């Protein structure tokens, strides 16, 4: 569509979707790759997201997470307008797949395992993805799953998690935990487990489980299935406005998982219940999730790696992005 000069090395560009994603042919490694164009330097926020993702993806090394094979940009800061990230092609994603394909229990089980195996590495690095959803889970022709889109990712900060009632949030609404609309900034690992739970539910019926039309409607959806929170769960919500809103709602009963998904594996529904738990403190953790009987055919903690090393003006951020992408320049490559 517009300028996408990825150099002589990458040819045969086919469009896909702070820029554009395209497929290309790697004339060196002889494989078909995916390249993403990012033009973020005009804004501080866009630069912060870009630097953040580049830093995270370059440090991370995992089969279930998109790795950066190459980065294309100009030789100087002055000439650098766009940055191109390159990785192995994954022809599809869960969103596209769930629109037309019904998943067998075996596929749901394999997909969930890969999501959690990847999430285990992300969390061991003290990082939170914060925006897990079907469009972020890429798949190739052999069913390998990789997590991408670390733009809203942050370092975990449980001690600074609390905020007020109705505090605006950045991530995709349908996959937001209930505590986000109540008293959480999303700085805890339990935020990702909820999203994964929503994804599982979506894989079981090919439909989003909590499709809120706006901020508060999202909570209405969650409480519609989980029912009214227990007194114990309400006691953990010290924020008055949040607790009082919950208390003002008429009693809602829990909708049984086996009633919502009558053709699902019982063990899958047991794990779904543990991931979609209202109370973030009682919510299952990624390693407990992996150890659940539903994934026993795949569980092998010794083959579920953890991270070796855990984790400003637009001008200085542009400078940092330049310095962060310097290792891929033709200089040392030659
Ligand atoms: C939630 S969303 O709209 C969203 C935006 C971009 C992407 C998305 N970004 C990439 C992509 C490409 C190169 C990179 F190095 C990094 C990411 C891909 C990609 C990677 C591998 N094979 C095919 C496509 N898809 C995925 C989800």
């Amino acid at each position: 569509g517009q300028v996408f000069d990825v150099g002589p090395r990458y040819t045969n560009l086919s469009y896909i979707g702070y820029g554009m994603v395209c497929s290309a042919y790697d004339n060196v490694n002889k494989v078909r790759v995916a390249i993403k164009k990012i033009s973020p330097f005009e804004h501080q926020t866009y630069c912060q997201r870009t630097l953040r993702e580049i830093k995270i993806l370059l440090r991370f090394r995992h089969e279930n997470i998109i790795g950066i094979n190459d980065i294309i940009r100009a030789p100087t800061i002055e000439q650098m307008k766009d940055v191109y990230l390159v990785t192995h092609l994954m022809g599809a994603d869960l969103y596209k797949l769930l629109k037309t394909q019904h998943l067998s229990n075996d596929h749901i089980c394999y997909f969930l395992y890969q999501i959690l195996r990847g999430l285990k590495y992300i969390h061991s690095a003290n990082v939170l993805h914060r925006d897990l959803k079907p469009s972020n889970l890429l798949l190739n022709t052999t069913c390998d799953l990789k997590i991408c889109d670390f733009g809203l990712a942050r370092v975990a900060d449980p001690d600074h998690d609390h905020t007020g009632f109705l505090t605006e949030y950045v991530a995709t609404r349908w996959y937001r935990a209930p505590e986000i609309m109540l008293n959480s900034k999303g700085y805890t690992k339990s935020i990702d487990i909820w999203s994964v739970g929503c994804i599982l539910a979506e894989m079981l019926s090919n439909r989003p489980i909590f499709p809120g039309k706006h901020y508060l409607d999202q909570l209405n959806h969650i409480l519609g299935i989980l029912g009214s929170p227990s007194q114990e769960d309400l006691n953990c919500i010290i924020n008055l406005k949040a607790r009082n809103y919950l208390l003002s709602l008429p009693h809602k009963n829990k909708v049984p998982w086996n009633r919502l998904f009558p053709n699902a594996d019982s063990k899958a529904l047991d794990l779904l219940d543990k991931m979609l738990t209202f109370n973030p403190h009682k919510r299952i953790e990624v390693e407990q999730a992996l150890a659940h009987p539903y994934l026993e055919q795949y569980y092998d903690p010794s083959d579920e790696p953890i991270a070796e090393a855990p984790f400003l003006p637009k001008e200085k951020l542009k400078e940092l992005i330049f310095e962060e992408t310097a290792r891929f320049q033709p200089g040392y490559r030659s």
